[PDB]
């Protein structure tokens, strides 16, 4: 029901990311670590780095074991290489154990650290399959269940400002909760859906039907889930397959064709600006996105706001209000990422293999529409649009 000491503790944002302080070694270093519902390892910056203000010293640690073991990992953009180690972690505004976790700490990197981000380190939540090196490396939050009593489920609300912050407004500034063990009812309005994880590696689910405005996109389901679908807090963007994205994209300019905008725009490339207040919301598509229900044959929808795919950015210059397009083609699927989170709270039940959606209680809108989750809706043959 309620879980005050964990409620309010994250800061960032949708574009350099969300973390949670945690603690490492005897005697506790304290870092910010950011939170990672799309990748499975606890790896954190062990070395000095020009965007690390602090890192974790092993050398200090007394309760640090060595596992002799280096990892290498490698992304589309950027990479790392570490050591294999474990220690003691703590989460301070989250349950009060210790426990003893796999930590990758990492020796080099290339474009993985973010200059001001104020993150030192990654705490992957996803499943043990897509660890690395690979699926021997138990991740974070399966030692935290097996070691403690803390329920096997965790829920997230990203909380977008709806404005540009700088990197003392972010230090300033509450940007959300990571409840550990629960779900916290003050943090959403209306009713929790659940969708089924269709497999326990990323946290993957299934889309059915895709409208704009209410009008169906109209694709084979499968297209919406090529190769996976997937919910990812590390990830800014709401990110479609390249044919859904082109069908997408046309459809938005289609109901926002009262404005004519660049093609830098639509690639995320580059931001529009209004004159300060007049950001033209109404002329942009809501958009929903419909979701395997756990009734057989029932689906639900929920409905994001252009609030939520316009994602507020600082002018290059002014008092405007300048923002970029943050949905962007994908060859790996879809993601669900914090763009799309900040509308809603998300309960990851990892124990009933579903995760819940409901309305955020601090989603960005406006006067005359509000981001929803509705249902249920009769659809069949729903199995048939995961991808094989
Ligand atoms: C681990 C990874 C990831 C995310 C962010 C990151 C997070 N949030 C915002 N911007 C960047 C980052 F800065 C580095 C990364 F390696 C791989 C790319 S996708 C993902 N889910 N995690």
């Amino acid at each position: 029901g309620s879980f005050v000491e964990m409620v309010d503790n994250l800061r960032g944002k949708s574009g350099q990311g969300y973390y949670v302080e945690m603690t490492v070694g005897s005697p506790p270093q304290t870092l910010n670590i950011l939170v990672d519902t799309g990748s499975s390892n606890f790896a954190v910056g062990a070395a000095p780095h020009p965007f690390l203000h602090r890192y974790y010293q092993r050398q200090l640690s007394s309760t640090y074991r060595d596992l002799r073991k280096g990892v290498y990992v490698p992304y589309t953009q950027g990479k790392w290489e570490g050591e294999l180690g474990t220690d003691l972690v703590s989460i301070p505004h989250g349950p009060n154990v210790t426990v003893r976790a796999n930590i990758a700490a990492i020796t080099e990197s290339d474009k993985f650290f973010i200059n001001g981000s104020n993150w030192e380190g990654i705490l992957g939540l996803a499943y043990a399959e897509i660890a690395r090196p690979d699926d021997s490396l138990e991740p974070f939050f399966d030692s935290l269940v097996k070691q403690t009593h803390v329920p096997n489920l965790f829920s997230l609300q990203l909380c977008g400002a709806g404005f540009p912050l700088n990197q003392s407004e972010v230090l300033a500034s509450v940007g959300g909760s990571m409840i550990i063990g629960g779900i916290d009812h003050s943090l959403y309005t209306g009713s929790l859906w659940y969708t089924p994880i269709r497999r326990e590696w990323y946290y993957e689910v299934i889309i059915v039907r895709v409208e704009i405005n209410g009008q169906d996109l109209k694709m084979d389901c499968k297209e919406y889930n090529y190769d996976k679908s997937i919910v990812d807090s590390g990830t800014t963007n709401l990110r479609l397959p390249k044919k859904v994205f082109e069908a997408a994209v046309k459809s938005i300019k289609a109901a926002s064709s009262t404005e004519k905008f660049p093609d830098g725009f639509w690639l995320g490339e580059q931001l529009v600006c209004w004159q300060a207040g007049t950001t033209p919301w109404n002329i942009f598509p809501v958009i929903s996105l419909y979701l395997m229900g756990e009734v057989t044959n029932q689906s639900f929808r929920i409905t994001i706001l252009p609030q939520q795919y316009l994602r507020p950015v600082e002018d290059v210059a002014s008092q405007d209000d300048c923002y970029k397009f943050a949905i962007s083609q994908s060859s790996t699927g879809t993601v669900m990422g914090a763009v799309i989170m900040e509308g809603f709270y998300v309960v990851f039940d990892r124990a009933r293999k579903r995760i819940g959606f409901a309305v955020s209680a601090c989603h960005v809108h406006d006067e005359f529409r509000t981001a929803a989750v509705e249902g249920p809706f009769v659809t069949l043959d729903m199995e048939d649009c995961g991808y094989n």
